[PDB]
């Protein structure tokens, strides 16, 4: 199975997952040469993000990240079709090199990155089916840097120790997922790309918000150190660290921005 | 038929060249978190680099770069064996994005990069034989930034229109190779890595000089527009552009520096 280190690492994903060596691959470096303002890029509206605190949502360690399952009444409004949420998850580095975003800005990594995965539910019945299809997926990406303690991110991080090993799960009480979004969500980068993990399907409409959020050093350390890739009884455990893909070449293409200034 | 673009591009090299998916890969991003000063990195000595102008050296387009063969009486001293020169070559971007170095520094590409490849002549008959043996190869890397015209690099670039196509060869009068190196060669980064092209053998001691050299926009444009990956009679020509690999995960390596600040 695929990993981010050793012989089954990212340069080897295209053996089993051929789209990982195809076109339109993400993530990419967002730098000024390739940015172009597009006034078509109006604000998205986040509907159904205030999750019932009387519902619970499943947190899982799937051996590659920590993921929270989201309900399909949560969706983005503002794109041509409605895209309904399926799950959120994160990517990060390690305590010796705590710069594990997937997208970079002017060559720089942020500390970590959150992805909120959605699929086109006007065209397709579930995310699985949409994933290899035209217009199938939309991912929101939030860049994370170190700064202030973030109570909202702690609504997820306080459950990490319950999902330390692969296959483990936890229930998280509903909270307002919009609290994980940064300031001025009107300001974003937009490009068509791919899933950043196998099968790397080139079917994602990316929205990367312009502004990062902050989490404290202790929150970033917990994310980096709480999880393993491996099942609890694996005699050779592997820490879940450095779970981000290297940036891909992105030639003769633009990233569109909703901001000029 | 590996390339830098499309189905046979770098995310697919591991399908035919297993070491490209193995550990210890180059190039890498040189950034503070993984740098450590090592006072035992004393200056290299360049001997036999001043090639006679009355002698001539073979320049060849190998389908992937342009290479100049170097004589075995050219060596680097300072390492724990003598390493003898075998060839130099370059990596670059394209006319609309002159940012094609292999190594990056704090996330930023340079315009291009020169590699001067050596093998341990104390231990091996030639560079082919040295290439699977632990530290059988030492490559020096010079970062190239867009700047002033460089008459020494022009001793190579003035021959480019004679090696436009794969397999073509030209003779370059000898000059002093040390003129291709930057200021303050005593300041360098050193690390254990690999060849940056197939077969990606993890058998290179890398020395990247701290300081770049400059060549002009016009010399970059000539390098970026003169050469083809394909033979003169190929009916699907491919321009030799963007012939650099993306940077690689560190795999727990540090990069040692001969300079402390
Ligand atoms: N990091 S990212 O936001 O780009 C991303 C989001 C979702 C996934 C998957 O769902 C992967 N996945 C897991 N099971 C799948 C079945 C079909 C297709 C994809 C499948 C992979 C990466
Ligand atoms: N860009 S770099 O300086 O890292 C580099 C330098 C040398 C080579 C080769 O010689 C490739 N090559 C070509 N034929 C070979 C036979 C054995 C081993 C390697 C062989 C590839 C990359
Ligand atoms: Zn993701
Ligand atoms: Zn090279």
């Amino acid at each position: 199975k695929w990993t981010y280190f050793g012989p089954d690492g990212e340069n080897s994903w295209s053996k089993k997952y051929p789209s990982c060596g195809g076109l339109l691959q993400s993530p990419i470096d967002l730098h000024s040469d390739i940015l172009q303002y597009d006034a078509s890029l109006t604000p998205l509206e986040f509907q159904g993000y205030n999750l019932s605190a009387n519902k619970q949502f499943l947190l899982t360690n799937n051996g590659h990240s920590v993921k929270l399952n989201l309900p399909s009444d949560m969706h983005i409004q503002g794109l041509q079709s409605r895209y309904s949420a399926t799950q959120l998850h994160l990517h990060w580095g390690n305590p010796n090199d705590p710069h594990g975003s997937e997208h970079t800005v002017s060559g720089q990594h942020f500390a970590a990155e959150l992805h909120i995965v959605h699929y086109n539910s006007d065209l397709y019945p579930d995310a699985s089916t949409a994933s290899n299809k035209s217009e199938g997926l939309a991912v929101l990406a939030v860049l994370i840097e170190m700064g202030s303690f973030n109570p909202s991110y702690d609504k997820i991080f306080s459950h990490l120790q319950h999902v330390k090993y692969k296959g483990q799960e936890a229930f998280v009480p509903g909270f307002n997922i919009e609290e994980l979004l940064p300031e001025r969500t009107a300001e974003y980068y937009r490009y068509r790309g791919s899933l950043t993990t196998p099968p790397c399907n080139p079917t994602v409409l990316w929205t990367v918000f312009r502004n990062p959020v902050q989490i404290s050093q202790e929150q970033l350390l917990a994310l980096e150190t709480a999880l393993y890739c491996t099942h609890m009884d694996d005699p050779s455990p592997r820490e879940m660290i450095n779970n981000f893909r290297q940036v891909q070449k992105f030639d003769e293409r633009l990233v569109y921005t909703s901001f000029s200034q």
